[PDB]
């Protein structure tokens, strides 16, 4: 079998995407925003606290003639931007992109934090990093690409995310028309339960490549860019006018700026991030000062390619026995 669903930005930065997932029969349709850096599929639900719901389309699940309360599990997660949900958990059939799993775990949330509910376009997440960090208890559960994975044509999903505009995330099969010149693939550690790689190193605009490793992980649900401090410092040193502003929470840069595009390594090869990706505009309505995509993770713990740098190429998530990462330029 395969899917393929198509994936939209919420809004005109790219601060996340969305794609259509089918829960339930009859479908209940719920925009989903999928996730490569977490493994819980959960949703705003009739059980969500109803002062934490605005405009978020819900999960019912007496409403569905396959849904099965999952006895006494429980769930809840807490995300790397401080946000938060919990909840209890169905069992349910799941479709995305007409690719179907049966007897997924659907987590309805009880809570929601600010964030989610501050956002009505997002009516929950789908969790695409390994099953080892579903946070189910006290039967962990497995997400929807390890629930497909036997039934798949190839154990693969690829993420093609667009910049300013929608793309695609395909399952059990990957697209050659939907990427230039070849894929190139690196390993990956599944030790912390993410996609996590060694980039071997980064260039600056027009500048000389810095071979160098840099451990992150492949993460579609964090918007921007983080890397080392001296990597990004070496980035906006580039830009007149650009500083880190401990008020705003990150590097900012004039408005009125050119930004030079950021290349980083896969192995031999080479992506580049166009300019015009790391700019996230306005750091409010009417600045003249603009919040950069590029930021630095001392402190995350972690470094992170999220959309920014995904966005830029076709992504090819290999969850063989032994997964791997692809890459390719598009």
């Amino acid at each position: 079998s395969t899917g393929s669903a198509t994936t939209t930005p919420i809004d005109s930065l790219d601060d996340a995407y969305i794609t259509p997932v089918q829960i339930g029969t009859p479908a209940q349709t719920l925009n989903l925003d999928f996730d490569t850096g977490s493994s819980d599929l959960w949703v705003f639900s009739s059980e969500t606290t109803a002062s934490e719901v605005d405009g978020q389309t819900i999960y019912t699940p007496s409403k569905s003639t396959t849904a099965k309360l999952l006895s006494g599990a429980t769930w809840s997660i807490s995300y790397g931007d401080g946000s938060s949900s919990s909840g209890d958990v169905y069992t349910d059939t799941v479709s995305v992109g007409g690719l179907t799993v049966t007897g997924q775990a659907v987590e309805s949330a009880k809570k929601v934090s600010s964030s989610f509910t501050e956002d009505s376009t997002i009516d929950g997440l789908l969790g695409l990093a390994f099953s080892t960090l579903n946070t189910v208890s006290p039967t962990q559960q497995k997400t929807f690409f390890d629930n497909a994975k036997a039934s798949l044509d190839s154990p693969v999903f690829t993420a093609d995310l667009g910049y300013h505009a929608p793309g695609t995330y395909n399952f059990g099969f990957i697209d050659t028309t939907a990427y230039t010149g070849s894929i190139t693939y690196t390993a990956v550690s599944t030790k912390q339960g993410f996609w996590e790689w060694t980039s071997t190193g980064y260039a600056v605009g027009s500048g000389t490549f810095k071979s160098t490793s840099i451990d992150g992980i492949a993460d579609t649900g964090t918007t921007l860019l983080y890397l080392p401090a001296t990597v990004v410092s070496a980035y906006w040193a580039q830009v007149s006018g650009a500083k880190s502003s401990s008020s705003v929470g990150g590097y900012v840069f004039p408005c009125s700026a050119t930004l030079p595009s950021f290349t980083f390594g896969v192995g031999s090869a080479r992506i580049v991030i166009p300019g015009d990706y790391i700019d996230f505009g306005p750091i409010s309505t009417g600045s003249s000062s603009c919040f950069g995509g590029i930021q630095s993770s001392a402190g995350i713990g972690i470094n992170i390619f999220g959309d920014v740098a995904l966005k830029a190429a076709f992504v090819v998530f290999n969850g063989a026995t032994t997964p791997t990462l692809g890459f390719a330029s598009k």
